[PDB]
């Protein structure tokens, strides 16, 4: 560790802890920058050399965390919990948790190399027929636009096999090292550490109670969609009393169903709410999508994207043959100047929403860039994930799409409302079981309830239990289907997205009220509301300086996650789907839980 | 409720609570008897009228528990936790727990009535062909001795459909009413009350730690047995890397595997350690089996069965066209006089072990009959289930079988040691996953984690997770396969049996040491050891007066459940099974977790 980065001496008291944090800040920024920079160089340009540099930067960060971490524990171990400065205790608590820096050097290197290798495997995996398809864009477009049961099966099986199988031995080793590291910080396992970020003793119970309120909406959406799939694929491939085959919902993970809207839209005579075709016809490109997102932010009197963002960001998949991490992400370099998005942007309506989601991260970074580095995070991780989604809820309204030239015809009638709320349900309600189950799986792995011998057995138990889907080909424990989802090998927690999908409707309700809007919640558009902007800004500028329950109370008037705003938003389609399913004699659920579809005749040769 | 059973006036202090407890347990003695008496009349003669009277008795019991529980909180609710007397603290907290008495009257009627109907459905269900077969003895005998895949399937599917499907709507109603009752006592759900019996903050974690030490033994036994089934039935019906079809292990629930011993016995040249054929050749009957078990108890200077036991017990299935609950059980009438067994006894070796198990209960009853009622229980429920099994461990040794004329003396060689420990593994190790998982299922139902919409989904998840078996025909949520196991509709907790199967080896080691034995633990016979009997008598007389942790430490030197004795008992066959599986290149476990066998051609 360079001497400029090493901790000096401080009194064993709060006024030294305060200078401890200021000195830490000075050094942490440099260490965070070199770490983020090395990660950027690798993720935009996957090479063995760039992985080596990233691993050395990770080792430097561990060295730093150990020195300041053990200094913080040498002096302030019994006094940091009683400091009068609230932000200072949050700063100290972060610095003192060592994580992977608890591992001996040899195990730190093993851990860093596992992360790099898992990232390379996921983001360079390919499905081959000579020619070979990548996940983004090749397989993504197949899952989204093909309606050939056999072609979709080929992409689904090929992807899950290519990505999952080689990751499994690495993921087992990572899990053991991660647990070893956080056990030295006092946590029973890594999942307990991840859950502690929400500072709620009843977190898991709170989430289950939320999901109990939301599940009836999912069950009815599921039964309605299953019926539409049955009319296209037939009784051989769709069981009206069984799980839906996991490759038929428009998405590799069946996590968002927006791409099958054309098959489920109840009133096709109304305006076409999937504006992808109009974007193509009009010649939209990636940079236009980002400029339109930015202008919504500035319409609220939030910050534009700085020059450093436009000069440094990767907004399209490189055409020079480089391998890149294509999963969309937003980057804070912790120098208060450099902020970037990395996205292999495609010209579609759902990608326009993803652009807003990522730019919402950037807006957060810009608003809290002047806080201490330890407080440059969301009030909780679900806050960070919800910011851009909240704006995108306004952007997706038919009225707003008309304003930006993507929907010529504009209607206000009950059929058009049902169409729109059904499309939004395919995006927001269909995701809820998946956003809930992923970390239930990983929590069980981290705790040891799910050993390697049950990785896939327990994954598919949860997939069927919550999503009501089944794998379209047989799987066994050689397969590692959880590994075929970006966040698992890239070790990004997932429960934040279930929290986000609830929270964003709480935010939307509050911002719409602040904007003076007095119509139906799902027709609200906060575009150009500077009052809504100022309320959102107060949240963003707080970072993690205050408990999220208090930040939420100031914003929405409640100190807890609450499903009622989401339920209110969807109320009309919730009632309509329930009526439709009853009239059609649907079975809610999948009581034939053991059913799987047969294989296509002449599979996989027809491909 | 009779005035003489309603509670009197008592001071609000520990001295008054001492008189309170005495007056409670003198009046409880009379109420319990009339409940047990009416249950007995029903289970040995299932009719609507005996159901009516058993329910009248249950309502009266709930009236009694109400009156005395409400008085107990009225007087002592804020002070009893501070009594110096630990036994009195035990009694009062119990009396303060009302259970189904917390229900309003109309719900009490409904709850009492669901129990009667679930019991009738399970014990009268039949499988009819294309004559009708009953579970005991007909289907039991088919599962134990048929080696026809299709016949075993017909019996397995027939039974699970006939019992499970009609029970499901009733079990849902029962679950809801049971949870409503015990929430009023402060339990999050009925499962939490059941678990509270073990007075351990870390019960579930401790069980999981026990199972982690036992699972390698089960996995090796499983893979060895799967290989033997593959040879018999073929690659069509057995997947060497997948779960075993659930009907092929000699038992309707695949819960113990001793009945396929003759298919997996490695050294069939050696003496047949299944002495069933000798029992029949010699003319054994139910009454002989009970007299032989009795004499083991008295050989230890424990009590004989009293005249009331022999006159009142039902030791054979009645042949007078009558319907009975055939599941074996042992009855305490809480009058210090009447103790009985109800068993549809068959002349087989595993039934001789079941006879000892049931007589274990009776011996317990006899040794604590003078205690005040609230203590007339095992230190915990697993203690009660373990007593007879411990003696049966001695009875099953080839040396003891030789003493009682059921085995021509065998040689103390290695092939006979392996043969024996394998047969015992089929009976004891194979049970461990099942004993563990049944109440995992039931706890999730009570907690709400498992709604009716996932009863069968979650049952088969657990059956595959723990036992590594699969249903031999497709199942869906119309089926209620948990309902096809006696203890579910008859609402008898199951974790006691996992506890018992670990505890009995701790008891066995303690008693063998106390007897002076010094050979291998699995060759010990405590027959006629009056010192062993004396140390066991102490446990039985303690009832539930002292915490089971203290009773246990007095007997075995340790205050907690421990798998080491079980591991020591089986050590030699654990090593041998490991070697056999490596030689055959077995995969341990069932990584093809999705696999199910195909149907037989033109079945049924
Ligand atoms: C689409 O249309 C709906 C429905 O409009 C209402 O019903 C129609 C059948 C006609 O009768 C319309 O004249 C009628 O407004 C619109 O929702 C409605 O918006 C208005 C605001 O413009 C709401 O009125 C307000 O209501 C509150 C009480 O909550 C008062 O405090 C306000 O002063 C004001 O009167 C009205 O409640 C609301 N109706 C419903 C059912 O939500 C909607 O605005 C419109 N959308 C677009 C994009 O044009
Ligand atoms: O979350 C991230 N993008 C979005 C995203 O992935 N999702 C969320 C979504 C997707 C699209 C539109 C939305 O309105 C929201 C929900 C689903 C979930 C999903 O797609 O699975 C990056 S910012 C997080 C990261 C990535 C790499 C890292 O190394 C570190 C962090
Ligand atoms: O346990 C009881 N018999 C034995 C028994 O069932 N088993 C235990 C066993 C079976 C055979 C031999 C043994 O060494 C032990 C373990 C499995 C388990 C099983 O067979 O599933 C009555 S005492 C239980 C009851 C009956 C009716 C009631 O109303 C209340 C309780
Ligand atoms: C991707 O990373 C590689 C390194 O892995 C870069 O290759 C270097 O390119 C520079 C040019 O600036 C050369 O001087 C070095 O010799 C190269 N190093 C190696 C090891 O080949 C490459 O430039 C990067 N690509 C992009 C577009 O940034
Ligand atoms: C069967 O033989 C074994 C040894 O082959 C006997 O075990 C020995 O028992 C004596 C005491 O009787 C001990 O001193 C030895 O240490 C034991 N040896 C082993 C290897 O355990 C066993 O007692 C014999 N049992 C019978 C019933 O004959
Ligand atoms: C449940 O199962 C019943 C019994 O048949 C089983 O399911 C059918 C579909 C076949 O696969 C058969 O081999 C199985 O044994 C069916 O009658 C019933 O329709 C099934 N579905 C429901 C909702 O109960
Ligand atoms: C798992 O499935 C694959 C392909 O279906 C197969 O090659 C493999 O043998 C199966 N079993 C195991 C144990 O891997
Ligand atoms: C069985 O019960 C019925 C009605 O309860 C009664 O009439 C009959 O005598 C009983 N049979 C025996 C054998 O006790
Ligand atoms: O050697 C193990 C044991 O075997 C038997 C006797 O020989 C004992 O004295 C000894 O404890
Ligand atoms: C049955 C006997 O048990 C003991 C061993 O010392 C002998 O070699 C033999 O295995
Ligand atoms: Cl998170
Ligand atoms: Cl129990
Ligand atoms: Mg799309
Ligand atoms: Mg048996
Ligand atoms: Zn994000
Ligand atoms: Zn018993």
């Amino acid at each position: 560790l360079d001497p400029g980065l090493q901790p000096g001496q401080f009194s064993a008291d709060e006024a030294g802890a305060q200078l401890f944090a200021q000195s830490y800040q000075s050094s942490a920024e440099q260490v965070l920058f070199q770490s983020v920079a090395a990660s950027w160089a690798h993720d935009t340009n996957i090479t063995a050399e760039n992985a080596r540099r990233q691993e050395e930067a990770a080792l430097l960060s561990q060295e730093f965390a150990e020195a300041w971490g053990q200094k913080a524990k040498e002096l302030y171990e019994p006094i940091w919990q009683q400091f009068t400065d609230p932000q200072l205790r949050r700063i100290i608590g972060a610095v003192r948790t060592l994580g992977s820096a608890n591992l001996p050097l040899a195990k730190r290197q093993q851990y860093n190399a596992l992360l790099s290798q898992m990232s390379r495997i996921y983001s360079t995996a390919k499905v081959c027929l000579a020619t070979c398809w990548s996940l983004d864009p090749d397989l993504t477009n197949i899952l989204a636009s093909s309606r050939s049961y056999a072609m979709l099966l080929f992409a689904w099986e090929g992807w899950h096999n290519a990505a999952g199988i080689p990751l499994k031995p690495l993921y087992e080793d990572f899990t053991a090292l991660s647990n070893e590291a956080y056990k030295q910080d006092g946590f029973t396992d890594t999942g307990a550490y991840w859950r502690s970020w929400y500072n709620s003793p009843t977190f898991e119970d709170d989430l289950e109670h939320l999901y109990q309120q939301l599940e009836p909406l999912y069950l009815n959406l599921h039964a309605f969609v299953r019926r539409a799939l049955h009319r296209r694929y037939g009784d051989r491939y769709i069981n009206l009393r069984g799980p839906i085959p996991a490759h038929l919902l428009g998405d590799m993970w069946a996590q968002s169903w927006e791409n099958i809207y054309d098959m489920v839209v109840p009133f096709p005579d109304k305006p076409n709410l999937d504006v992808t075709s109009t974007m193509l016809q009009q010649g939209w490109q990636a940079t236009h999508m980002f400029r339109v997102a930015e202008e919504f932010f500035t319409s609220l009197e939030l910050s534009p994207m700085p020059p450093e963002f436009w000069e440094g960001s990767m907004l399209e998949k490189p055409a020079d043959g480089r391998e890149v991490v294509c999963h969309a992400s937003a980057w804070d370099f912790y120098n208060r100047k450099d902020f970037r998005i990395k996205q292999c942007t495609r010209v579609t309506m759902d990608q326009l929403s993803t652009v807003h989601h990522e730019m919402g991260h950037i807006q957060y970074y810009l608003q809290y860039k002047d806080l201490p580095v330890s407080l440059r995070r969301g009030a909780n991780p679900g806050f960070h994930e919800a910011i851009g989604d909240v704006l995108a809820l306004s952007v997706s309204t038919p009225e707003h799409l008309h304003k930006i030239g993507l929907l010529d015809r504009v209607t206000n009638d009950t059929e058009s409302d049902i169409n729109y709320l059904l499309k939004m349900a395919l995006e927001k309600i269909a995701f809820l079981p998946f956003g809930y189950l992923v970390d239930q799986w990983r929590w069980g792995v981290f705790s040891g309830r799910t050993p390697p011998s049950r990785y896939n057995f327990d994954w598919w138990y949860l997939r069927t239990k919550y999503q009501g889907i089944c794998p379209p080909v047989t799987r066994n424990e050689t397969h590692f289907d959880a590994g075929a989802k970006f966040h698992v090998p890239n070790v990004t927690p997932y429960i934040r997205y279930f929290v986000s999908f609830v929270l964003q409707f709480q935010f939307h309700e509050a911002l719409c009220k602040e904007a003076g809007y007095e119509g139906p919640l799902h027709q609200c558009d906060i575009y150009r509301s500077t009052k809504a902007g100022a309320k959102l800004r107060k949240v963003l500028r707080a970072g993690s300086s205050r408990p999220w329950q208090e930040v939420l109370k100031d914003m929405v008037g409640l100190d807890a996650l609450d499903a009622q705003p989401l339920l209110k938003y969807f109320q009309l389609v919730t009632q309509w789907l329930q009526e439709q399913n009853q009239q059609n004699g649907e079975v809610l659920g999948w009581p034939e839980y053991q059913w799987h579809p047969p294989l296509p005749d002449n599979y996989p040769e027809g491909i």
